């Protein structure tokens, strides 16, 4: 298993990990530029994919990890390590990630790769599409 930045020629592999909630071309293109996105790899079958971000705070910057899919914990751990690498490549302070609880898999990756569930709360409130 590998991980590396995607390109364009990568947009059916990405679909494939994407379920039921596709990735544009435009998605795609705006990911492959933040320097945090990555795509997980078992020779050429697609393992999964992580999109994230750099936002400023007001001086440090976190990357925030909007999406992540992955097919195994071995796949999730790798694109954690990855995007974890290149936020410290960046300078950024911290990695966030809004986490489906059920999601056993990622939660497991998580704790592996260092990342704790507190002591913050994530408060939401949807208000939907137009």
């Amino acid at each position: 298993m590998r991980f590396r930045p995607f390109t364009e020629e990568d947009l059916d592999r990405l679909n494939r990990l994407a379920g039921k909630r596709p990735v544009s071309l435009g998605a795609l293109r705006f990911f492959a530029r933040t320097g945090h996105s990555f795509l997980a790899e078992e020779g050429e079958e697609p393992m999964g994919f992580a999109l994230a971000q750099a936002v400023w705070q007001g001086e440090a910057t976190t990357v925030l990890v909007t999406r992540i899919e992955g097919r195994s914990v071995e796949a999730l751990r790798g694109l954690l390590r990855a995007v974890v690498k290149s936020a410290y490549d960046a300078g950024v302070y911290e990695v966030a990630l809004h986490l489906d609880p059920e999601r056993k898999e990622l939660e497991e990756a998580l704790k592996a790769e260092g990342f704790a569930l507190g002591p913050l709360v994530l408060a939401v409130r949807v208000l939907g599409s137009r």
